[PDB]
């Protein structure tokens, strides 16, 4: 049985995607989560919502328990976890009103708390030193790209199409996130260097959360909402914009939650829990 | 109504800018100053003067209480702050005795308290997320410019001169800095990287100070002092750079006391509540 | 008189006894060996713990530099696991590093502050050939006389490198953990120019030159990091299955390093290394 937890980024703070069936207010042993946890259904398959900042978007990027997010979704029985980040863009190809479905990223983060697992007593006993090569649940991924596709948005996959087919608003089928701490934004210095480093998108909570996924043993994929250029490159337009994104998104998560429930996961749930037992250097060692 | 403050690094451990009114012993919602705060008069210009070390320079970079500094200033009532760094050349133009006027950074620090706002006990309530894209106040960094040519040090600019012009020791019109942690000096291997990026300087104090200056409404402008070239490629060409970086502080206090700034401070205030996310 | 202490990696003589000891910055990694290797008075500290219980990030590398300083130590030599980054250092050689570009955090990277848990002063320490030199030339040197094969890029070709060899210089990036790298993460770091990667050398060789000791690393690599093909991703198994085979050479460096170095006169190096630091104190 699956169950997909939801952790809504910026324009997700109150997301409201299905009627509210209970709502859970719990700790984890890693300390509070960003918000009492909201659970329902659509249609047939078990859905929890989280909002990443809080119901007030009250908590910066750099302060949100993505440790206590991640475990208290663990602890509820999720099998799965979709995420939205909004973003800024580094490349001209991806223009506001686009999302990308990511495959990569440069980690930028310092000063959050990062892994489960340590020396100390208020962590996990033993190492874990996870694999990160394609850090995200592959077969996740396609499936946000597919429900984009049965939705009617555009697709864009450079690595088989031309740029022709680079129809705007499109998802991008792959695409690399620098993660920076915040809160203020980059210098232009800033992000002409990470546009020089072929980085596609800029923003500030991706990291640890995909992380820290992996580490629990869940199938974890994010949507990013391109909301502008980077300051490498009207206002009610641009609010506007951002509103008809977010309610793209909405429509992409609620069939994407349908299109994992349509499916068997157990291999890969079993493949996921593999894959923790292995990487736990203190067990291999002996 | 203006009031500059001045933040003194290396060489300006303890300045005496002016005769001294009175010294101001302060605290903050984030802890305490460097040091005792020292207010006075430049001309007509009220200003305040702290040392970013204190006296003895004995907080290394990394452990300076940047947002008691910067909010200590605020809270004396000054509008801009004008701050001095001693840093080291990434660039073949950039040699020791020479200034330069930042208008740009990388930032590699961590650890640092580097803002003022968040949801923890610590911080004052809020999310703020303030735009950095030109991270420095331009009118203020114009006034460092103006003031080094009132005082007959050459400025360099590389937009509107050729090379030949580049006469040292002169003040360069604009360069990007790279903030690393310290204590230690970067590595060959590490000055190589920053100078491919195309970084001009590097130094350990500028970030998060410049940031919380914009946070709290101030304009603020640095000068940074170069001291060596860093490792890709001097004690008495640093205490001439003091003297002439002295001079160009106090003729920057008198030109920015010699404008109206009435609508660049309601822009700077404008803008803290405008990155309001919470709001 | 010399005296060498050796920070062993993750798989980490004449033995006289276990030492337990207590240092300003607390508790070292483990208990220290003490022997000899021939008449040179010899330390071994793993860098990790009996049960390799504690990864990079929490390592306290003050307390492990203190206290081999404290017992008298006047190099430190140290072996640390990696990925390669370029095509011509395979899994089984190893690089007696000469570089690093530094990507760790939240470490106690120097043992001197204003704050309590610290010694006082404001040391600010050059860096730019951040090892000691003689004593890099000596782990080389003692690779010749094990028969072991030496590459140095500097004067020799792609064609004539021949494995497992010790690569006579290169670069590394630490990163933090306990995490490895992602393809992307690798393909940058790749194309800053840099040989290998690791987690544990920094701040581990930047202290050895606080404590006025001098220190080389010859780091082991155990993969290709991730920019290669699916099936030479690194992986914990990947790391330790390689890392056990390499360790043997290893040991034939680390020992013949001893004997080589207890062979010279080290007077005005060590004198050169204390009075480093005592320059670096800006608050003196
Ligand atoms: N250009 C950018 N650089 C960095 N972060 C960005 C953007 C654009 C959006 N975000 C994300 O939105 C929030 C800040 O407004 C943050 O929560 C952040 O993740
Ligand atoms: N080459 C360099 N790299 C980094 N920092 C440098 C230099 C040269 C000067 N500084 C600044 O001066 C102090 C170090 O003495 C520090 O306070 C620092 O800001
Ligand atoms: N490809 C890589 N990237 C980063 N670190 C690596 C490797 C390969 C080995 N190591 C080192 O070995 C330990 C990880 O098990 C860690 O202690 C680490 O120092």
């Amino acid at each position: 049985k699956v169950k997909v937890g939801i952790i809504g980024g910026s324009g997700f703070d109150d997301p409201n995607l299905f009627k509210k069936v209970g709502v859970r207010q719990v700790t984890t042993p890693f300390g509070k989560p960003s918000d009492t946890l909201v659970e329902g259904f659509v249609g047939d398959v078990a859905c929890v919502v989280l909002p990443r900042h809080g119901k007030g978007h009250l908590i910066p990027p750099s302060e949100v328990n993505y440790r206590a997010n991640v475990w208290a979704l663990k602890d509820l029985g999720c099998t799965h976890i979709l995420a939205t980040n909004a973003c800024g863009s580094l490349q001209e190809d991806l223009v506001p009103g686009d999302f990308v479905v990511l495959n990569q990223f440069m980690d930028k983060t310092w000063g959050r708390e990062n892994t489960f697992y340590g020396s100390k007593p208020d962590s996990l006993k033993g190492v874990l030193h996870m694999p990160m090569a394609e850090p995200f649940c592959e077969r996740t991924r396609q499936i946000l790209i597919q429900a984009a596709r049965n939705k009617s948005i555009n697709v864009y996959d450079k690595k088989t199409m031309d740029k022709s087919a680079c129809i705007h608003p499109c998802v991008h089928a792959e695409g690399s996130a620098v993660t920076i701490n915040g809160p203020r934004f980059s210098t232009r210095c800033e992000s002409f260097i990470h546009k020089a480093m072929g980085l596609d998108i800029v923003n500030m909570t991706l990291v640890p959360e995909v992380s820290l996924a992996r580490e629990a043993g869940l199938s974890y994929a994010s949507i990013a909402i391109v909301t502008d250029f980077d300051c490498w490159k009207c206002v009610d337009m641009v609010l506007e914009q951002f509103r008809k994104s977010v309610v793209h998104v909405r429509e992409i998560l609620l069939e994407a939650v349908a299109l994992i429930g349509a499916e068997d996961w157990t291999k890969t749930i079993e493949a996921n829990k593999a894959l923790v037992m292995s990487s736990r250097l203190d067990l291999l060692h002996q």
